[PDB]
């Protein structure tokens, strides 16, 4: 869907932050915080399951660009196991979420926040 | 969700962004320049459904900024008209997307358009 890699590029930087913005929301409520509203929370998780597909397709072949790492590219099932497991751990917070456990929340949260993490120290750039 | 305004520009800007490649990367289908996939569009349509929802909680109060003309907040009741009329359209497509009628994709997605148009035209300003 891209008519250059500079828009593949600004695509998934754009579904990054909006991913961060709706996993991030969540740390005062998994922190204690900030009430718990299962509902609320139940709702949120559903539109981060809907981002957290968008940024892979993004990374098709000759996107090369931002601060993504060339291994991206070169060590291609390697990052598509990160990105698997990253979306299961989001599957797990789906589940949490739905059943309306807040311990269980803040456990696949944790989950969650290290595949992120994972990635980003093996394929994204330093800043 | 949102630490300072600045924060709730940039989330805004990148649902956006999203939306205008979920959007238009569909141009070609109802064009015929490019395959009619009902599945495809269906799924698509559906990634764009849970996108268009999202800009409008980041105009909250006080995250005057970006590109946002200043009348969205001095005229909130009829930029929520804007809204609505907006996502009123996008449950049309929806609707059009779900029968796999390509005639009905089209004439959907061209009133879409002309209601991102409609608000744009009104509230945001020129670049
Ligand atoms: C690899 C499988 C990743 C996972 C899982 C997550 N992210 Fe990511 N992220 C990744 C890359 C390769 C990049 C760089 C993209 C580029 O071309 O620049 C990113 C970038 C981000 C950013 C910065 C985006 C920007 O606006 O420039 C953020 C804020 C970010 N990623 C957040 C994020 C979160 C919250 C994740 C788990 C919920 C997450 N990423 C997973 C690679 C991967
Ligand atoms: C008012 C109800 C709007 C509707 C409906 C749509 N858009 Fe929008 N858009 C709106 C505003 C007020 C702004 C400015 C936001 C800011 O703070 O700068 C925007 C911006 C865009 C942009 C540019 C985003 C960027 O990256 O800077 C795009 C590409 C865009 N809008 C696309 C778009 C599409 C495709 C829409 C219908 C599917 C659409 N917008 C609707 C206000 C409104
Ligand atoms: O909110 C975020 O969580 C992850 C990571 O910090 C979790 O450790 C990330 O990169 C974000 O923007
Ligand atoms: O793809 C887009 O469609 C609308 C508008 O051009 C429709 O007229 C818009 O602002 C986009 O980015």
């Amino acid at each position: 869907q891209f008519a250059k890699p500079e828009d593949a590029v600004k695509y998934r930087q754009s579904a990054a932050t909006l991913m961060a913005s709706h996993f991030g929301r969540m740390t005062p409520v998994v922190k204690g915080q900030a009430p718990y509203d299962a509902a609320q929370i139940k709702a949120n998780v559903e539109v981060l399951k809907t981002l957290s597909a968008l940024p892979w397709a993004a990374f098709g072949p000759g996107t090369e660009g931002g601060d993504a790492r060339p291994e991206i590219w070169s060590d291609a099932a390697s990052f598509k196991q990160k990105q698997q497991a990253f979306q299961d751990n989001i599957v797990k917070l789906s589940a949490a979420a739905d059943a309306g456990d807040l311990d269980k929340l803040r456990a696949a949260f944790g989950d969650v926040g290290a595949s992120c993490k994972a990635c980003h120290d093996a394929y994204r750039k330093k800043k």
